[PDB]
Order: C-alpha cells, then structure tokens, then sequence
C-alpha cells in the first residue's frame, strides 16, 4: 500500500486511489508524507475516508495543519473536523487562530454547536497547561452505581470516549471521588458498588498545571491517564500519556 | 502519612511504623525518600508490606537497587523478589551482577525455580532493546476462541498480567497474529471469534531492536503496549509505554 498508491497519484486514476485509500493505515501514510508533492498531499486529504484524514492531519506538524484547514474546501473541512478528537481540534484550531484569527470564527461556525461550544471551553486554556492537553471524552460514574451498572454504560459510551480503561468517579456536583479501571470491573461481582472497588485517592492535576508537571506525574506513577480538575475540584477532562510523550 | 512516619521512625515505635507501612502509597514514600538517612530506608524496606517494597526498590537508582538487594536479608530478599514484574527483576539483577557476578548467582538461587527459569532468558538480551525492556506477563489467545473464553480467561490471568487491555493473539507454534483490544472484547458478541476482531496487521518490534526505535514507534502510533517477537516470529513478550517513558 506504500508506493503502490503514488501509483495511482502520478497517473491520475482516482478509481484506483480511493481503493488504496479505503485501506492505506494512517502512520503508513504519515510515513512518505515528506515525498509527497503538495498536490497530492491535498488530494489524499480530499479522497481518504474521513476518519483517517483527521487522523493524519492530527499528527501533522501546527503549520501543516493550519495551511490544510485554510485551502480543503468547507465541506471536507466540515467532514475532518468533526473526527478529530476534541483536544486535537483545539490544537488544529489554535494553529489557525495563530495565524489567521478571522478564519478561526469561520471554522468554529462550521462545526455541530455541540462540538463548537465544547472546543471553545477547550482552545482557550493555556496550551502548555493539563487545559491545554485534556480532552472531555472520559467516562465518569456514580460510587453508588453497581459494576453491572457501569459496564453496561461503558459499552455504550465507548464509541466516543477517549478511552474507558480509567473511569473516573464524581458525585452530584461533578468533583472528583476517585479512579477505577476496567481491569478491576472486569473481576469485580455485577453486584459490587463502585465505593466499595475505586481507589479514593486518585491523584489528578490543575487545568492550569504545567505540562512538565503533567508529564512527571504521569512518570513517576506511571499511569497511562490523569484526570484535570477546575478550581472547584470539578471534573472537567482527562490527559493521556500519548499527548504526554509528544510534550517529551 | 508523609511526615507521620518519621515520627515512628525517630521515635523506634515498631507497633506505630508498620501501622503507617500498611497504607503509605509507594510514591508518597518515594518522595519523601531523599529525606531518609540510611538507617530508615533499610527498616522500611523490611517493614513494609512485600508487594510496596517490590514498588519502591523498583523505582530506585540500580546502585540503589544493587546495595538492598545485597544488604538484606535473605529471607525477606526472597519476599521483595518474589513480588517484582519479571522486567523490573531482570534491571534489579543486572544491577547487581555489575557489581558482584557471584551474588548475582546467589540471588537467582533465592527465586522459585519457574521464576529464576524466566528471568534467565530475560536478563541475558541487551538491555537497551526490546529484550531489556519488555516483561513475559502479557495475554495472549488463538483466533478460534469467542469472546467469552477470552473474557473468562482474562479473569484469571489478571491478577499476574502486566495489562489485560492489549491481548495479543498467537498460532499453535507462537507466532504473532495479530492484536485486540479490552474495549473490542467489551463491545462485542460473545459468540464472535477473536479472528472476526482482531487487526491482522498488528505493529511489532524485534527483541533486539534498539529502545529508541521502540520509544519512537510507541510515540508515533499512540500505543500504550507493543508486542515483541524473536527471529522466528514467535511473541516472546510486550513493552508498555511507562517503561518508554523512562528511557526518556
Ligand atoms: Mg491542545
Ligand atoms: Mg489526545
Ligand atoms: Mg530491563
Ligand atoms: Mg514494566
């Protein structure tokens, strides 16, 4: 599937690139993306299936990013946008905002009012803070919730959550309670009470928290997720070490 | 819990230190560990519980590592060894046998004879390659098996399991097939067989290929696990990414 698509570019048979492309895995494509002329990088951008557009354009570099989301006409942009995960989507916008604060308003108008107000929430913490690199996609529950309960939630918010290896606890005002995994869930009786399974002593971070300190915690106890909390002791998002790793 | 050991510990109030022991979280310990004359670290690490001992010694300096493991004493040796993951044993051996190859013998003979067999082929791979870095405690099953069996099965390797959230799948002579995901399982029919969703292109690493390619190729697909083969393609191990982000 490497080469065996330039194949397709050079000669212009789009029959034959949109079926690499239903198959091309997005690092194998994000690999001889520096030996790609810029007309197929906006052609790939264009034909490959929504999903894994986002998916490379996430990983491409700020500027990248930004010249993609200024020259892709409106209704890709409408399609890419709304598969990046939200953390990625503040990042793709910020790259814009930095250079073309009008055309920020524009993009943020093209997206579902629900994503656009989440974003906006989002893109404007610090971006070297635990704001800046969390995401609302996590799973949260009640301690008074069986595990019967919550893995039948977790089925159904699985398609959208960041991950659900790390469900996170709060009570009726949404502060932090604790942490509990999936392993655990896993073991436990249906029956079980999630007080009687989480961990109280769940450690999170600021939402103004710098990202050393995110990525050093996140060393240190080596978990794969952290929770950020406001200054109310509010669940408002999750880092994970992916976006940890990439802060080096 | 933090200061409120020290308080055991000047004082020589055995009854009050093992109280504080039960229920200091390792990485409090760790933390106020700079702060510990000799004297102090050596009781704790007798005190406290076995498998939080193993936790500690773990994150310590090798040397650090080296100098408990050969002022012990043997009977409780035989405790903090027994409670290490199989990579974090290989690091605390290799750091001895620098220092002293024959105590390095000695320790090997203090293990279970299925643990000392295990480590063997461990500590012997460079320990800057995939080798020196992953642990033999990972999950794998065949492709004929449905959900079910696999779900069940996790329930009982969990407890000894480096993680359950990555199971990898293997053929009759061990070879790498493939890999699946906690959350798959978890969505899925539990009639479905492991080969209806499993991703056959599973991403992989050489026992003796360098960390920094397996650190890179953990940041650039976003992996929390990567599996590990010898030459014969056989899944011989996994590297998590914690201990990626240790090689830095
Ligand atoms: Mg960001
Ligand atoms: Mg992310
Ligand atoms: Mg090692
Ligand atoms: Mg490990």
């Amino acid at each position: 599937l490497a080469v065996s698509l330039q194949e397709a570019l050079q000669e212009g048979d789009t029959r034959a690139l949109r079926e690499v492309l239903e198959e091309i895995h997005p690092q194998d494509l994000l690999a001889l993306w520096d030996e790609l002329k810029g007309e197929h990088r906006y052609v790939v951008l264009t034909l490959l299936p929504k999903a894994k557009a986002a998916e490379v354009l996430s990983h491409l570099s700020p500027e990248e990013q930004a010249e993609y989301l200024k020259t892709l006409p409106p209704w890709r942009l409408r399609e890419i946008l709304e598969e990046l995960s939200l953390d990625d989507l503040a990042d793709a916008l910020q790259a814009v905002r930095k250079e073309d604060p009008a055309y920020f308003q524009r993009l943020k108008d093209l997206l579902d009012p629900r994503t656009r107000a989440e974003v906006e929430a989002l893109a404007r913490y610090e971006e070297d803070e635990a704001g800046g690199l969390m995401t609302p996609e996590y799973v949260a529950v009640r301690e008074g919730m069986t595990v019967e309960e919550v893995l039948r939630f977790l089925r159904r918010a699985a398609p959208d959550a960041e991950t659900i290896y790390y469900i996170y606890v709060v009570d009726e005002k949404g502060r932090l309670k604790g942490v509990l995994s999936l392993r655990d869930l896993i073991v436990a009786d249906p029956r079980t009470r999630v007080a009687e399974i989480m961990n109280p002593k769940v450690v999170y971070v600021r939402t103004d928290t710098d990202q050393e300190e995110v990525a050093r915690l996140m060393a240190d106890y080596d978990f794969t997720v952290l929770p950020v909390v406001d200054e109310e002791g509010r669940l408002v998002g999750i880092v994970t070490v992916d976006d940890v790793l990439d802060v080096l």
